[PDB]
């Protein structure tokens, strides 16, 4: 669910940032290793703010999508872990949650009736306008996808259930360790990044 919209992304694949000065050593030193894990595999590059207007500040207050523009936006950190600050910084660099892709129901089942009342905006489709997956196949092992139950209203209640493969598989859903092949593949061409 890349952004299609072009002054979203971060000019010069660039994104200045601020941690706040009440973060401890050890979760400053854990969102850096975050920004480090989209950096290596990408052209994004995170960097100390200057002067810039537009930032992004890390808070103990999901992320906006991609550069807002006009001044600082929130990333807005139990939540507290390496993978969970990773699909934050997808949704800075232009990502929505995979499962809104607009072509989502070749891929997924939503089970409306399994989501907590008020909770079901969450499960809508991007409208196409706003979405450019740039052909990139839709993505099970993403860390921007949703798991099995997000949003349920019960115990073994699935909100999504993925669509079986050809050997008949499920895939798995919702993993918060590290950026697929996927969602490295579908930023480098995001970004325009060199070959
Ligand atoms: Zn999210
Ligand atoms: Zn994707």
């Amino acid at each position: 669910a890349a952004t299609s919209r072009t002054e979203r992304i971060w000019p010069g694949g660039v994104i200045p940032y601020v941690i706040g000065g009440n973060f401890t050593g050890s979760q400053r030193a854990m969102f850096k290793q975050a920004m480090r894990h989209w950096e290596k595999h990408t052209c994004v590059t995170f960097i100390e703010r200057s002067d810039e207007e537009s930032y992004i500040v890390f808070t103990y207050r999901c992320s906006y999508v991609g550069r807002r523009g006009n001044g600082p936006q929130a990333i807005s950190i139990n939540c507290d872990k390496f993978g969970i600050v990773v699909h934050e910084l997808g949704h800075v660099i232009g990502f929505w949650h995979e499962h809104t892709r607009p072509d989502r129901d070749n891929h997924v089942t939503i089970i409306r009736e399994n989501i907590q009342p008020g909770q079901e905006y969450n499960f809508l489709k991007m409208e196409p306008g706003e979405v450019n997956s740039l052909g990139e196949r839709y993505d099970f092992d993403s860390i921007m996808h949703y798991a099995r139950n997000t949003f349920s209203r019960g115990m073994f209640l699935d909100t999504i259930l993925p669509s079986r493969d050809d050997n008949g598989i499920r895939p798995a859903i919702g993993q918060r360790t590290r950026l697929s092949k996927g969602d490295i593949a579908q930023a480098r061409k995001l970004y325009r990044c060199p070959a």
